[PDB]
């Protein structure tokens, strides 16, 4: 990572290995303890029999709440919504006559299979089924199952793709109808998600100067959508340091926002986390991106003092 | 759901019937095989317990990857994430100690426990955990952990929130001007992600008739940005029947993009979902949005034959 | 399909079904025949586990070569070219565990050892692991390993996203400064890729008419880079009948040249095969883009008597 | 390969002698367990009669699913559905035979047959048949199952093969009505494929000097198709230094498309390898085609500090 030290980055394959020091010890343990090995696998495909099984019924139980949303969701299909609630059918069925074959046959099914669904009927009813904090950010993350990542999309697809292409020509015809101002755009990303509408009550040294000419282009229906840029002066112990178009970054605002209505069902971790997983997914849009030649820098700073034109000065001064 | 039959209704509790159905059943079937209820409390319990540790051992190999990012995802904090990895340490520990106990009581804990983490890394190793699509979608909607969330809310926050208070303001000042449009702001919602830049391409009876009173003001460094809303008339058989201000929603123009890219990891099924989802978000924050004063209209339409200004002059009259 | 029933659908999962009933059937088989059920999932895993060393010894074998690659194809990294070879190190190294475990311990491991690395040398010496033609072509098309593919998507990305935008201001600039031709474009795809330069020689009523003024635009650093689309007249019983713009699919023509090339390694019936898969790559393509707003057709066509006017009269008679 | 040290080369028989090694070692093995000849040879012809049966029933089922395509992709022949699943039938059935006959003779047929089907069945319906990736590559390359091949092929037939014959006359025509460019095209092969649309904007120093005289001709049905070759100048140290026709590779724009969109199945690291590869198949085209008389130079270069106008002035001075 370089935005920022708090930007998490992407999750690896610790998991994988700490697996697999976990078979190594428990194989080492059944070995030390002397056992008919034979039983170990016997036990073994038991318990993924049972799992199995524990899937099929839980699979059940969720398509019969599946199947009211068949026609919306499933196109009013049901071999699509048998597959939403127990995956690949073919695999499915595969595994459960290799468990039922292979607990009738090793050394009563129905009891077995009673309990099960009592097992599972007892995780249901009593929510015990709940993924752990860091399952559900690991599969969000992985499927981008994230209002971050749709926020930084639509920056960069509804703002950013069309306007930096065309920011070097009006920043060149301001220069010649008008200071030095520095020939890229860059976007604040305080993970506070602190946005204010105006960038001189942050910081005093950050003052207003003229603004760009209007960029206007006909957008989801409505026509010459105006887009405008400020120039902003960098005030250092009085005195003017350099210029540069600067703003924040909106989505923040919708981050915070979020979380004050309770509507939203958005919490301040969850704003927090939405807030570096969106820097973290703009800075991944925009290294890809071919608009971004050299045309915008990010800029994510955390409040612990802090002086954002220092930061400004610092980006620019490099 | 208004809008269009398409939007799938949220999720309710068929899943909790399923489960009471199939625990009625169970406990019918073991009444039936004859055996002691004993017998069954103790083999439940065992289950359980079973479960317990595999949870635990789950945890223990995806804390062995969530250490990595205890200070730039947990704030330095080791309890934090042991408790992201196994929910509430207290519980978890209370439940390991009953498990532990009604083992060594109900007639090796050891070999048992080897076979529990041999099952949970070959599951973790063949990445057997994965979740079905019923499942991730249930967590998802339940978490808001969707991109149509944000866009929805950033919709509302970012332009809806700042242009309903006064769009009876504009209208007004562009009637007394000249013009007989609507008081109320008609969005389209196309369930499909169309969006075209212009409405007339879409149906050459929607006609560009004249801008409104830009509204401006500052955002987020943005000094004087500039809101435009444009009025579109409504042909029908080559004369005039209906004018108001007729714009598309830009969101989803933009969850089309990211169909289009790769770098997004969004497909084309997640779109239509996602697109269905926020019209449903933002049919539900506009209900209890103190600006949709009825100063707003929202229109939902699955192409199939059909004429958008058919429908836009259907929500007029009706 | 829709554009000619030669083109081949996509694979399905036939293969899947035919495994499930081939399991059901060895599994009635089992059964019948009486045989301790303890001894079938012994053999079984012992099955297994001979084939994970097969894939181990392969995989080294193959290590031997992909090391000399590993600064040009793995970035200089043994971890990558391992992973290439043998898949994910982890998992290969879970099962391999598991085999030796479960050999070893189930009713000598050095001679299985031996005796499979002879079979795998044995088999990689003499060639005999090359894949059937058809698990060729499913893993091609899975994983879009075609020429077809990439000439499609140039096509597409090259030629059509940048003139189909503005072919009809170019069509209504001619019919303004001059007949009534078709506002499309006509693409022919002879599936035998015999496409002559002229089109007059293939159908003597397909005359040549004016051409719709050039399309100028600064690609790959040439300056004004020129496309001309050409206007052909369509004779009936020697009268005119329609007019379009109309062009062979210029990828044909490398198709059918690389099977003249002896150094393209290109067979003809690669040539049909990969022809239909450009048509129905390039359809596919059309379907979801956004440019083709009812701006080409595609006439895809086979030589068994046949007209080439007929077939394009009667996609514009429609 | 000269073009860049990062183009890898192709593939040996370091797998065979890898092979052969493991042949010398496993025999040394069984003489040194003691055990005689004939177990050795009966238990080798045993495990391959195991993969021959496996291979029929793979076959048998990728056959169920081939079929469908029999009329569409095999011309209504079974025999070559057959074949293609089973590669020659006649060799198949010879050794099936041959298995059959040396399991009923060495020291239950059935039993055997019905095991293998439960692994092939297995290991079809949980995706067990996945190709690692060295040898998908290697399978690609052989078989010439690549985008780049086609790319580069076009990119020969389509522009080079008609431009290179004629691109001397045209810049003498050039020299003589003004002029001292270099006698070859000079082409540009990014590694990254960026390709921008303008050198200058990748090099100040190269800059747009004048076009030459426009080659035209008969294209697939388009009268009078314009080619056309741009002149730039290469500034050293502010005053020029040479001048030649200079313009990029338009298929590695392709590609890096082609890796922008979701719908083309094309990945990064494959767009890499595949720039790659078609780099060196134009490498080797050019090399024994009768149009590159010295015509034609090849630049490749990645980017790291490094200019484009030096590598140009460098391959022009040496
Ligand atoms: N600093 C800045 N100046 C701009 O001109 C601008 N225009 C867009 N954006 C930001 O880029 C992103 C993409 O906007 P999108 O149109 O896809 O969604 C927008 C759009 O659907 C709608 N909307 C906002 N402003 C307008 C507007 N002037 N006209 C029409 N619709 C608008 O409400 C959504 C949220 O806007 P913001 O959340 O305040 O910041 C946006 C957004 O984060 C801008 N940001
Ligand atoms: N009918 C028709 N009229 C045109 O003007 C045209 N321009 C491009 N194409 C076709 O679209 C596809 C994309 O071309 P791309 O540039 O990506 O690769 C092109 C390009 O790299 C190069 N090339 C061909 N013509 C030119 C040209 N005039 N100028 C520069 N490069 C060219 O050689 C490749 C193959 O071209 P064609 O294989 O004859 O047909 C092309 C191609 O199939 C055209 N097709
Ligand atoms: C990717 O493949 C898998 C997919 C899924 C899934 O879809 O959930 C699950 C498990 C998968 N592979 C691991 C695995 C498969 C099968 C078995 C087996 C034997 C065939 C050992 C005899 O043991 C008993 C059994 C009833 C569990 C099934 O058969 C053990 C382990
Ligand atoms: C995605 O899951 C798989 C991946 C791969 C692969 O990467 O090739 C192969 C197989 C995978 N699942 C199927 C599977 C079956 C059986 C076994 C097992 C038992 C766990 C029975 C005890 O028996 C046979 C063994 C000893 C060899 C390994 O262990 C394991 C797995």
């Amino acid at each position: 990572s370089s935005l920022h030290p708090s930007i998490p980055c992407p999750r690896g394959h610790g998991a994988q290995k700490a697996a697999l020091v976990l078979l190594s010890a428990c194989l080492v343990t059944l070995w030390g303890l002397g056992e008919p090995p034979e039983h170990t696998l016997r036990y073994l495909v038991l318990h993924l029999a049972s799992l199995q099984l524990g899937l099929l019924l839980n699979g059940v139980c969720s398509l019969a709440e599946e199947l009211r949303h068949i026609h919306s969701r499933y196109r009013g299909s049901y071999w699509r919504t048998v597959r939403a609630c127990l995956g690949c059918p073919l695999r499915r069925g595969a595994l459960l006559l290799l468990s039922i074959y292979f607990y009738y046959s090793l050394p009563p099914f129905t009891w077995m299979l009673a309990l099960l669904g009592l097992s599972q009927a007892l995780n249901i009813l009593l929510g015990l089924k709940g993924l752990a904090p860091a399952e559900i950010s690991a599969v969000c993350e992985k499927g981008n199952f994230n209002v971050a990542h749709g926020l930084a999309w639509s920056y960069y697809i509804g703002y950013l793709r069309l306007i930096l292409p065309e920011l070097q020509a009006r920043i060149r015809t301001y220069n010649q109808h008008y200071g030095a101002v520095s020939q890229r755009l860059y976007i604040l990303l305080p993970l506070d998600c602190g946005v204010p509408d105006n960038l001189s009550m942050a910081d005093p040294n950050i003052r207003f100067l003229d603004k760009l000419p209007q960029q206007t282009g006909d957008r989801a229906g409505i026509k010459d959508r105006v887009y405008s840029n400020s120039i902003y002066e960098l005030l250092e112990n009085g005195q003017r340091a350099g210029t540069c178009v600067l703003e924040y970054a909106t989505p923040l605002q919708t981050l915070f926002a979020m979380s004050q209505y309770s509507q939203a069902g958005f919490s301040r971790e969850d704003r927090l986390e939405q807030a570096k997983l969106f820097c973290r997914t703009l800075e991944d849009i925009l290294a890809d991106a071919p608009e971004s030649q050299n045309n915008c820098r990010l800029i994510a700073y955390q409040e612990p003092s802090f002086s954002l034109s220092q930061e400004v000065l610092r980006h620019l001064r490099q």
